[PDB]
């Protein structure tokens, strides 16, 4: 048994190494000590001290300087035992504070124990290396094992999921939080591979295809990952009665199209890309009309076009494999591509200035060519971007868009027909591993982390609600459910107030009476003549100086900072009202619509994809589509039994072995899971009726 073999893998890679009889007369001492701060501004740069003496209220002990200093017990942070670092659950140390708790991940830490027990949840440390303990061995060792009788694994959470699916009779829910580059994605793999393994041969394998399709065309370098989810996703695994797998569903989340048109500096388009013009065989290319990234306005902008350790031609080729294990015919692969050529054609149409106004297209190379692979009229094309014909009143006018306008027209029709060719692939996928109604499901949920960057724009606000959503779902679990079973059976339990709750928030953002941010918008977004100022101006009306989370700064006229459980964010109001309103000319809607291509033409033919539901008078918009994903997933929820994983970045640098304490412990505190492991000691977990 690899599991009390001190030489197997399993202990090599998964339990803390034996400590020498130096370790052990250390570990036998009398001494005492603590975690203090050598500056009291640096509060999260902890030393350990010596208690010398006490006194009824307070130690004092001795500094890393051989100094001495003061302080009350009801203030001291004292360290464990020693015999407590490393130790697989938390709930399980004698002093529960923030530096103890930070310790003892970084003892596992230090030994590439990435997995710790925080009580009832896991915690996961990102090690931005490989480490070897996902190898089919090590899905073995773990298949039906009880949590306390192996160490912590992203296993052995799934294994107790899927026992309690099975126990129960109950759907069941992975929900993996952290916030951007944490570790989601990796971990959400994890618990996909390993389910289909033990309740799993050709179904489990397309499933497991299905993520390499979806990253590179969802994926993509941005300055916290190198490969950040632009879509959030819930993942269904289906079982039947037995207990088998019966299939997968996915539940893909909005995508940030915006990413296709425009990249902020040292980050990347969506990987695909970058797959397709470094892995397409040189007669691709000339069909195609490809040439370097540094030829295409859309990737030659943020100065960036490799990631390092990555291969973009070798990714190519895991793409195309993948694509034909789902069953992606050659020639949907071939439309895919010339779609994804289009629109590199497309950002490369240079409108310039006419006699008047109106712009016009002198060089027609890139139009004729995206026309070409596209398979739509060029003169038609041209006609839809510069002159889209519209309704004034009841007349037909052609238009004559400027520069500026032409320019955002042409990248509407790109982020359309991404954003739709996204969906189609989900779609297909979803196809094939759809092809039985199940009885029970494990539902795995991978969204977007928390993030912030110098410049944060209307994806970032929905992005970080979602982010703030699912924290809050984990407090009513952890801590409102919880006590209110406590006094719906009074075990003679006062109530405790563990001081998380984003509601006020989440009021701020999706309010409605009074109304939020989000309402807000919407608003503005059917006042004909409100602008992006306007729409500011109403922001600040409505929350300066009367939402406690809400801040107009004194430094910027276009922007307003929300204050999130991660964080305040400063977001700039710049494109709101157009990204809302996500318009299209209909004229360029014609165009396509009438695609020699296949693909292009289910794209914009097939409701389901091409339709958008209509607010009464006007299009739903995209903050009305957000709140509706949404709400759908908290529904889901509501019907599972959720289990919590907690990922954590090291550092803001993507770089292993590089603990730093500021960045963990903000997390940390702003995740509740000090909180977290409290509640499990100080409560009552498990309770059957009589
Ligand atoms: C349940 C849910 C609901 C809405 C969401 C998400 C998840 C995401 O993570 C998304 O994929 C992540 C990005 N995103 C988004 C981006 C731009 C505009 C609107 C939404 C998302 N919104
Ligand atoms: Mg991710």
């Amino acid at each position: 048994n690899p599991i009390h073999d001190r030489t197997s893998d399993y202990h090599k890679y998964l339990k803390v190494k034996q400590g020498d009889s130096d370790l052990f007369k250390l570990t036998v001492s009398d001494k005492r000590y603590i975690w203090y701060n050598p500056d009291p501004k640096e509060r999260d740069s902890y030393e350990c001290g010596e208690i010398v003496s006490e006194t009824s209220d307070s130690f004092t002990f001795k500094t890393v300087d051989g100094q001495d200093r003061q302080v009350k017990k009801d203030d001291a942070n004292q360290r464990n035992p020693i015999k407590f670092d490393g130790v697989e659950d938390m709930s399980e140390l004698s002093y529960l504070n923030e530096p103890a708790v930070f310790h003892n991940l970084r003892v596992r830490y230090n030994q590439d124990l990435i997995y710790t027990y925080s009580g009832l949840f896991l915690v996961a440390v990102n090690p931005f290396k490989r480490i070897p303990i996902y190898t089919q061995e090590m899905v073995d060792i773990f298949k039906g094992r009880r949590r306390n009788e192996v160490a912590p694994h992203i296993f052995a959470i799934s294994d107790v999921a899927y026992r309690s699916m099975l126990d129960d009779r109950q759907n069941q829910s992975l929900l993996i939080t952290g916030e951007s580059g944490a570790g989601k994605t990796e971990n959400t793999k994890k618990v996909i591979q390993y389910l289909a393994s033990v309740a799993g041969g050709v179904l489990e394998q397309q499933i497991l295809q299905a993520n390499p399709i979806l990253e590179a065309f969802g994926n993509a370098k941005t300055t916290r990952n190198n490969n950040s989810s632009r879509f959030g996703k819930f993942i269904e695994i289906q079982f039947n009665s037995a207990g088998f797998i019966s299939g997968a569903s996915i539940q893909s989340y909005l995508l940030e199209k915006s990413r296709v048109v425009f990249q902020s500096e040292t980050e990347r388009n969506y990987h695909i890309f970058y797959q397709l013009l470094a892995g397409a065989t040189a007669e691709e290319k000339k069909a195609l009309h490809l040439a370097g990234p540094e030829s295409f306005n859309y990737l030659n902008q943020s100065g960036c076009v490799d990631i390092k350790g990555v291969s973009d031609s070798e990714e190519f080729k895991i793409t195309r494999q993948a694509m034909d294990i789902v069953g992606f015919s050659q020639e949907e692969q071939m439309s895919i591509f010339k779609i994804i050529a289009g629109i590199l054609h497309l950002g490369n149409i240079k409108f310039e200035k006419g006699a008047g106004e109106g712009a016009v297209l002198k060089d027609k190379t890139a139009l004729n060519a995206a026309s070409t692979v596209f398979g739509v009229n060029p003169s038609v094309l041209e006609k839809a971007l510069m002159e889209p014909r519209i309704l004034a009143g009841r007349d037909l006018v052609a238009q004559h868009l400027n520069v500026e306008k032409s320019s955002s027209s042409r990248d509407a029709l790109v982020k359309a027909l991404y954003g739709r060719l996204f969906l189609w692939l989900v779609k297909k996928i979803n196809n094939v591993l759809c092809q039985e109604r199940k009885a029970y499901f494990i539902g795995v949920l991978d969204i977007s982390g928390f993030e912030i960057f110098k410049v944060n724009s209307f994806e970032q606000l929905c992005i970080n609600y979602t982010n703030e959503k699912l924290q809050q779902f984990f407090n009513h679990h952890m801590f409102k459910l919880e006590q209110e079973e406590y006094l719906k059976e009074k075990i003679n339990w006062t109530f405790i107030d563990f001081g998380l709750d984003s509601q006020a928030t989440i009021d701020l953002i999706d309010g409605r009476q009074p109304p939020g941010i989000l309402a807000l918008l919407d608003e503005q977004s059917v006042f004909p003549n409100a602008t992006d100022n306007t729409l500011i101006t109403k922001l600040h009306s409505h929350f300066s100086k009367k939402n406690a989370k809400y801040e107009e700064p004194r430094f910027s006229k276009t922007e307003f900072g929300v204050t999130h459980y991660a964080g305040q964010v400063m977001y700039e109001i710049q494109d709101w009202l157009e990204k809302n309103k996500d318009p299209l000319q209909q004229d360029l809607e014609l165009c396509f619509k009438d695609s020699s291509d296949n693909v292009v033409t289910k794209l914009f033919n097939d409701p389901n994809i091409a339709s958008r539901a209509k607010k009464g008078a006007n299009f739903i918009t995209v903050a009305a589509q957000y709140k509706e994903q949404l709400a759908s997933l908290m529904a889901t929820l509501e019907t599972t039994n959720p289990h919590f994983v907690r990922c954590i970045i090291p550092n803001n640098k993507q770089l292993p072995a590089k603990l730093e304490d500021k960045v963990v412990l903000d997390q940390l505190r702003c995740n509740g899971v000090l909180e977290g492991i409290r509640i499990t000691r100080k409560g009552f977990p498990n309770r059957i009726i009589y």
